[PDB]
């Protein structure tokens, strides 16, 4: 079992690590159709999405992504600084598997 | 995929933006029977609802709009401020599709 | 489709419009067998209650049952002025069907 | 339909009422198997649980059992004064069965 | 039924207690697959796991298990002081049984 966000990245293929040591600036969520959006944005422009459980999750995944939409907007209403995000680099936004909150 | 919410607004149906940049007015909920519904104001008169789900979208589709419920109110409760939301046209009040916060 | 709550309430036969303009005063819960409920109270000495969910409710009537009794203890918690309450007045304590909360 | 917790305590066999007018001192819980349980204190001393789900319980009871453990966490974290609790005494700890939270 | 933390810590083999009253130094959660779990740390260094849902886990566990992870959410947000954590050292991150909340 890894021990921090970094570890649990390099798990895994087309992901990487960005360290962004800031609050979220924005927070966008949609009810609409199949891919009902959760988008996150960084003051320095970075831009993330959740992505919806689909075709491509196993069934553990289910509450987890519903957990980290909500970790998201608590956040973000909270002006918590997000650490780091663990992200699925081969879709656009970058998609978030893992979020850690430091300081 | 769209990356923020204008651009995800302009991918529906009978659709638009509409720019509040202010915090929630008033807020409403309602247990009544098949009335399950939640109502928003702005103080510049604006009114929004989450519509009632009905029987016939999808179990995802409703866990999205149980969210959007979730969202206003904690939205409304903590002041934040709403930036944009994208509304369905043919409802009136006008139904709610996306929210973004941001100050 | 009502806009406000005093239009909603009065699709209804047996429902009345109390208007509290004020905080709630207190806030009660049970998970006694037959008695899952809430009642909350106001300085002026009114009561209210959330009916216990039983086999008569469908499902998004007792989902709606439960995120009342969230917006109720979250209400409570941070102060938020209720308007008004939508009752049903043949029960004792009179049994909400709506909320409106505002400033 | 009782419209307080000394009310509603009166209608059941082996409970009580304390009455702490005192925010919860320490909040407690568990996901040990056979443990999943929850237990607060009072600057008194006074010990209290939210019991473990079992045959004791009828099936509406398990929501409000979750439901009273999100309450008292949330008192506990928001320092709210608890008024009173209604108990079963024939178990130690006492085992909360309804609270009311007031100034 | 134990009365506190440290004795229910004591029914289990392979568990220990830590006194940290301190608040959380960090928060990560992760939905990938197979790693649906979360990680803190404290400013004294220790680092803890709620674990993946796995074949050691009773079904009444599944509930507790993503309760403890709310829990552990909104302790970090709100700097809430944690007086002691029940753990099984059998794992690395030590994995959380119990959790105690105190000044
Ligand atoms: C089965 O035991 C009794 C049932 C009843 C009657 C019905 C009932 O529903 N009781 C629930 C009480 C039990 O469940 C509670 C949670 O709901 C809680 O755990 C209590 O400690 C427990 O005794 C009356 C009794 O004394 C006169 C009993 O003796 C202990
Ligand atoms: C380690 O295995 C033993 C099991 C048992 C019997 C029950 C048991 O261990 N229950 C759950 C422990 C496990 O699940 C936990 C989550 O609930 C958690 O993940 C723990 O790390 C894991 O060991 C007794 C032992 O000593 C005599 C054991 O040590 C060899």
């Amino acid at each position: 079992t890894p021990q921090n966000i970094t570890d649990l990245c390099a798990e895994y293929h087309n992901t990487q690590i960005y360290t962004l040591n800031d609050k979220i600036f924005s927070y966008t969520e949609s009810l609409a159709g199949k891919r009902e959006m959760a988008i996150i944005t960084f003051k320095n422009g970075a831009i993330f999405q959740v992505e919806v459980p689909g075709s491509q999750h196993i069934d553990s995944q289910k509450k987890a992504i519903e957990r980290m939409k909500d970790t998201l907007r608590i956040a973000y209403l909270t002006e918590a600084k997000v650490e780091k995000l663990c992200v699925w680099n081969n879709k656009t936004p970058h998609a978030i598997a893992a979020i850690s909150m430091a300081n």
